[PDB]
């Protein structure tokens, strides 16, 4: 119903019966929708990462099952009540199965499901699949309401910082893509970015490129261009020699999933980047929402990594051409995520509830109260 | 086979690194200019093969121009040398091989004799360019056995029969005359059934290690792992790495390494992981005449080599008025940092307690 305020693009573009992904592979060169009618749509899009970033993947996944579950009652596929809440819950189980890592996927379609029990079989099958969509509607209204505040969390606590030393603006050290690509609005730690930048407060921003898929050069460079947001890219290789020869005021970057000790599983290179913040005594923050928080994981070795196609390196995802070259005794390592132990995230935690700065030693941090918050 | 410089008196072939491994060409060098843009270009690349053929171009182009008249006299050839070289120079900065071979060089040229035909001045200077390969190839030998026994011991102390090695960039028989410098260790603990596994950076933005180095390692089937440079840190807490063996460009006197970008990056998180890192390189990669690595010109180059798909010349970053690329292609190791020694063709000198960490004037006057 509402256009945001900062530049459309959008990568969830949600209308009353219908759900459109911007195909954020074929970015910056080309701007492509596709309309994601069925369940399997949904599950392909996060699978192929068409829809990328954990908060806009939970998004879009309670979206896409709301806007197919609804066609399917209107056309005749469903049927009755009960079998509409039967495919509810299967088709939640089913989109679960598309990409382990990140959290919010599971969280949101987790907390659905017990919400789908709850729902009344007895209804007409329409008004039962017109309920869910209101319950999906919440996830998208939630995860904006969720970046307005970690943005001015973020923002003012930095600044704090900042001007606590001698410093009036500042720079930020980056990884990934945390923008309004990868949620529903504004962001997580380039919403942070976005609200130095709208203060008047921001010097740069240093943008990692981000191999294999290049979410940084592709993706974090095109929406601050879109919005004439001063940045830097660099290859991941020269963070260390940025941060030495720089001065680089914190390393914000978001999450994929969170341990209850703080652990922080998120895109790889994240730790890489921690261990040299430390190295070069430059705080580290995690920006991310409390639906990217997990309870249910107590450590960084608990968590599943996932480990994608080889021709992610090996091939050029644009001219098609194999890169590399080819031999039986080559192995191609390719971990997507790594893990932050709580010990490297110096500065703090950012979610809607506030800054949590991490304690003086062993478990730094307490999820399980971070949610617990009002 | 699989090398960058083909040589044959009166003949300099360059391969064309920047094609690798999907095309394999070789382009004449007949000219000063050529060799040149070759080194500009990073047609060749290295900093032995640079020096190198930067020592093999002015020898051919000279012994050609004085072959059909263009240079008629002695003096003519022996002016043309001197000042090819401060010409060549010109090309890269930060390695100081080109330098270091060039310059001295240029002091062989100067006690030759003026008044003798032009084809007698330019053979002269050839059979000196063509010492400089050989040197080179004996350099490397020097290395890979060294470099080698070292790790090798080091690995049996902690009861590890076989090793595994991390690196960076190329610095095989492509960056070299033949073998390679940290590439070369890795061959020689392969070639003795001692090597479990390398894992390659890709090396970003270049693609030296994606490009060159898994090439080389598939012709010669030694097992190799590619992985992004930012999983460096995840690799080294995840899995046993016994050794970091990086190459260098520069190595001041205190021991700062200069090498590719990146580097410094690996450094960091090796001492953060407890990984020995060991520095591979001839000792005409050494530099006296430079103290610390605060004193060492960083090449930086073109932002295309980021923003743009690498020869295809198509955008693949988008572009605006606020954005910056920044591109510098090397950083500077500080000796504190190399933990396990500069191996060189004189041997594997471990770092002082404290203090300056390495001596490099000591190394350089080593047997």
């Amino acid at each position: 119903m509402s256009k945001p305020h900062h530049a459309t693009l959008e990568s969830i573009k949600y209308t009353p019966g219908s759900l459109r992904l911007l195909d954020q592979r074929k970015l910056p060169l080309e701007t492509v929708f596709d309309d994601v009618l069925t369940v399997e749509d949904i599950w392909s899009a996060i699978k192929e990462m068409r829809v990328r970033g954990a908060p806009a993947i939970a998004v879009s996944a309670a979206l896409g099952i709301a806007v197919a579950t609804q066609r399917k009652a209107a056309n005749g596929e469903l049927k009755s009540g009960r079998e509409v809440q039967t495919f509810l819950l299967t088709s939640c189980d089913f989109v679960m199965t598309s990409r382990p890592t990140a959290v919010n996927l599971f969280n949101c379609l987790r907390d659905l499901k017990a919400q789908v029990d709850k729902l009344d079989p007895t209804k007409a099958a329409a008004e039962v699949a017109q309920a869910f969509v209101e319950l999906a509607e919440a996830v998208y209204t939630n995860d904006v309401a969720f970046n307005e505040g970690i943005m001015r969390h973020g923002a003012a606590h930095i600044l704090a910082a900042a001007k606590a030393e001698g410093r009036d603006k500042v720079s930020i050290l980056t990884i990934c893509n945390t923008g309004a690509l990868a949620t529903s609005r504004y962001g997580t730690a380039l919403g942070v970015v976005r609200q130095l930048f709208y203060d008047g407060k921001l010097e740069r921003v240093y943008a990692c490129e981000t191999r294999p898929w290049n979410q940084g050069a592709r993706l974090t460079v095109y929406e601050c261009v879109q919005e004439d947001i001063p940045c830097t890219l660099i290859c991941d290789g020269a963070a260390s020699s940025l941060m030495l020869n720089r001065k680089i005021d914190a390393v914000v970057v978001g999450a994929d999933r969170i341990c209850q000790n703080g652990d922080t599983a998120n895109k790889i290179g994240t730790y890489n980047l921690a261990v040299s913040a430390k190295f070069h005594g430059v705080k580290l923050y995690v920006a991310a929402p409390t639906t990217t928080l997990d309870v249910k994981t107590a450590s960084g070795n608990h968590v599943e990594i996932e480990e994608r196609e080889p021709t992610e390196i090996t091939t050029n995802l644009v001219t098609k051409q194999r890169v590399v070259a080819d031999g039986p005794h080559l192995s191609i390592w390719n971990p997507v995520f790594d893990i932050t132990p709580s010990e490297l995230i110096t500065g703090g935690i950012i979610t809607e509830k506030g800054v949590q700065a991490p304690a003086a030693s062993a478990p730094y941090y307490d999820i399980a109260s971070i949610i617990a918050q009002a």
